[PDB]
C-alpha cells in the first residue's frame, strides 16, 4: 500500500586529490554510476563555496503544481518564497519543518499524486535563468564582488558556470548557462531526459534534501514501454519532449514493471550527476535552493 523507497544510488566522496577534476572523476566513476542512472557526489569537507546571487533583487513567479491533475482526468522575494514554504510544511505535517521525516514526505507525495480525495498544490520556482539574478556560485563576472577567499570557487572546475557546454559538431565548425530552482515541499520534476542525451550536473546549494529517482540508461526502452502501457492514452501519441511535460509516475509502478530505479536524497552542499539518458524525476522536501547544467564530455 505504502510507497516502497527504490534502493539507494551509489554516493562517492571524493579525496582533494580525486575532487581535482570533475571530468576525470566522472570517467572514473563511470562504469558503476552509468549502471544506476544517477550518482551523488559529496565535496570535501571543506569545500564550501559562498552563495553568490543577487538576493536583494530575487523576485520570480513560480508555477503551479497539481500533484494528482493526471489522476484528476503569486509573485515571491526568496525570503517571502521560504516563509511561504515553511509555513506550508509545518501546517501540513502539524510539526517543525526539519523534524518531519524524509520518509514521511516521500510517502505523502506519491500517495497525493494518485489521489482523486486530496487535492494538494504547490508552486515551484523552476526554470529561473542564472543570468536574471546571478548563479548561486560566484563568477568572475565583474557584476558582483568576489572575496579573496571566494576566488577559488570562482574558479573551480566544480562551479557549474566553468562546466564545458559545447558539443563538437560539423555545424559549430561552420556556424548554455546554469538554471536555478527554488523548492518548496511537494514541488516536482517528472520523468525525463536531457536533450541531445546530455548528462547534466546538479549542485544543491542550501536548504531541505531534494529528493531523486533515477532509471539507468540500459533500461530506457524499458521505462519508455510502461509509459506506453499505463500512461493516459489521451497522451500517448505525443512526441517525447511534450509527453515528458507530465510523465507522472510512481516509481513503484516502474519497479514492478522490472525497471531498475534507485533513489537519493540531495542534501545541501552535495552534486547529483545523471549520465547520458539516464531518465530521473524527483521532489523537495522543503524550501530550498538548486542550480543545475546540462555539460558535455
Ligand atoms: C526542456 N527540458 C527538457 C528536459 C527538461 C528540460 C526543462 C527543465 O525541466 C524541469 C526540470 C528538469 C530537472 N532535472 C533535474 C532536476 C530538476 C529540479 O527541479 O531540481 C529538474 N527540473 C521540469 C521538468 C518536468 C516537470 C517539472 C520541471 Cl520543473
Ligand atoms: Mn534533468
Amino acid at each position: 500500500a505504502e510507497f516502497v523507497p527504490p534502493p539507494e544510488c551509489p554516493v562517492f566522496e571524493p579525496s582533494w586529490e580525486e575532487f581535482t577534476d570533475p571530468l576525470s572523476f566522472i570517467g572514473r566513476i563511470r562504469p558503476l554510476a552509468e549502471k544506476t542512472g544517477i550518482c551523488k557526489i559529496r565535496p570535501p569537507k571543506d569545500w564550501q563555496p559562498p552563495f553568490a546571487c543577487e538576493v536583494k533583487s530575487f523576485r520570480f513567479t513560480p508555477r503551479v503544481q497539481r500533484l494528482n491533475e493526471l489522476e484528476a482526468m503569486r509573485e515571491y522575494t526568496l525570503q517571502s518564497f521560504g516563509e511561504m514554504a515553511d509555513n506550508f510544511k509545518s501546517d501540513y505535517f502539524n510539526m517543525p519543518v526539519h523534524m518531519v521525516p524524509t520518509e514521511l514526505v516521500e510517502k505523502e507525495f506519491w500517495r497525493l499524486v494518485s489521489s482523486i480525495e486530496e487535492d494538494v498544490i504547490v508552486e515551484y520556482g523552476a526554470d529561473i535563468s542564472s543570468k536574471d539574478f546571478g548563479s548561486g556560485f560566484p563568477v568572475k563576472d565583474g557584476r558582483r564582488k568576489i572575496l579573496p577567499e571566494e576566488e577559488e570557487y570562482a574558479l573551480s572546475g566544480w562551479n557549474l558556470n566553468n562546466m564545458p557546454v559545447l558539443e563538437q559538431s560539423v555545424l559549430a565548425h561552420i556556424n548554455k548557462v546554469p538554471w536555478l530552482y527554488v523548492g518548496m515541499c511537494f514541488s516536482s520534476f517528472c520523468w525525463h531526459i536531457e536533450d541531445h542525451w546530455s548528462y547534466s550536473i546538479n549542485y544543491l546549494h542550501w536548504g531541505e534534501p531534494k529528493t531523486w529517482y533515477g532509471v539507468p540508461s540500459h533500461a530506457a526502452e524499458q521505462l519508455e514501454e510502461v509509459m506506453r502501457e499505463l500512461a493516459p492514452e489521451l497522451f500517448e501519441s505525443q512526441p517525447d519532449l511534450l509527453h515528458q511535460l507530465v510523465t507522472i509516475m510512481n516509481p513503484n509502478v516502474l519497479m514492478e514493471h522490472g525497471v531498475p530505479v534507485y533513489r537519493t536524497n540531495q542534501c545541501a552542499g552535495e552534486f547529483v550527476v545523471t549520465f547520458p539518458r539516464a531518465y530521473h524525476s524527483g521532489f523537495n522536501q522543503g524550501y530550498n535552493f538548486a542550480e543545475a547544467v546540462n555539460f558535455c564530455t
